[PDB]
């Protein structure tokens, strides 16, 4: 057993708050916000050795990242930002920092009860997205 066992699995979005405002703050344009905000993604998390894979699949976009904790990687986000990302474990929370164009956003993923809670922060704007096991 290991590092991220309680994250691994298939998860489905069941609530969202403030995501349109988070997307605005990150710079997402109107049409992408409207379509992306309608999506109900499934989040699939797996681990193989030291490599963690997080997939997001929805009607809007399918994305996938694979990474080693603490080791920077390049990521193209669902809104087509070219970012440099680092994901660490901090006290049982996966902390994902994305840097681009002198900007930064942080996405935290945590297990709370039977849920996986995602908090996305850009400057003073936070969005909370709650996932349940599929
Ligand atoms: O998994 C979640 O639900 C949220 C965490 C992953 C994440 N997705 C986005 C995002 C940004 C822009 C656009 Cl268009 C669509 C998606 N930002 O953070």
């Amino acid at each position: 057993s290991h590092m991220c066992d309680a994250f691994v699995g298939t998860w489905k979005l069941v609530s969202s708050e403030n995501f349109d405002d988070y997307m605005k703050e990150v710079g997402v344009g109107f049409a992408t916000r409207k379509v992306a905000g309608m999506a109900k993604p499934n989040m699939i998390i797996s681990v193989n050795g030291d490599v963690i894979t997080i997939k997001s699949e929805s009607t809007f976009k399918n994305t996938e990242i694979s990474f080693i904790l603490g080791q920077e990687f390049d990521e193209v986000t669902a809104d087509d930002r070219k970012v440099k990302s680092t994901i660490t474990l901090d006290g049982g929370v996966l902390v994902h920092v994305q840097k681009w164009d002198g900007k930064s956003t942080t996405i935290k993923r945590k297990r709370e009860d039977d849920k996986l809670v995602v908090e996305c922060v850009m400057k003073g704007v936070t969005s909370t997205r709650v996932y349940e096991r599929a």
